[PDB]
């Protein structure tokens, strides 16, 4: 059970990175669910794939503070 | 099909927030795919199930640049 239907089968490891001070919402959600049309960004995809898959996944929250 | 099989089994839907300017060290991995035995953080554990389910998931490194 792969956990990654489709993002960026094209590279052997998907991985990104967040330069912290760069970000500008006080709260930036990412996506670890790999369903997110915006990936890494959450979209709020997770909520479909939980309901279908009976799942429990969610976001990660970038804040500011 | 679901892609956290273990972690926090009981709560409805798994959130994490990381307040950025906490951040202890210049590169910080957040595991994106359910099976760190340190989650929310990365533990590498990504490399085996990549290997055993040819999947090609990986971190989000959180960099204070
Ligand atoms: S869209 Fe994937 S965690 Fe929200
Ligand atoms: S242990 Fe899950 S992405 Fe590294
Ligand atoms: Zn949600
Ligand atoms: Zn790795």
């Amino acid at each position: 059970g792969g956990i990654n239907p489709e993002i960026r089968k094209n590279e052997d490891k998907v991985v990104d990175s967040v330069v912290v001070t760069e970000l500008s919402k006080n709260i930036t959600p990412y996506c670890r669910c790999w369903r997110s049309g915006t990936f890494p960004l959450c979209d709020g995809s997770h909520v479909k794939h939980n309901k279908a898959n009976g799942d429990n996944v969610g976001p990660l929250l970038l804040k500011k503070q």
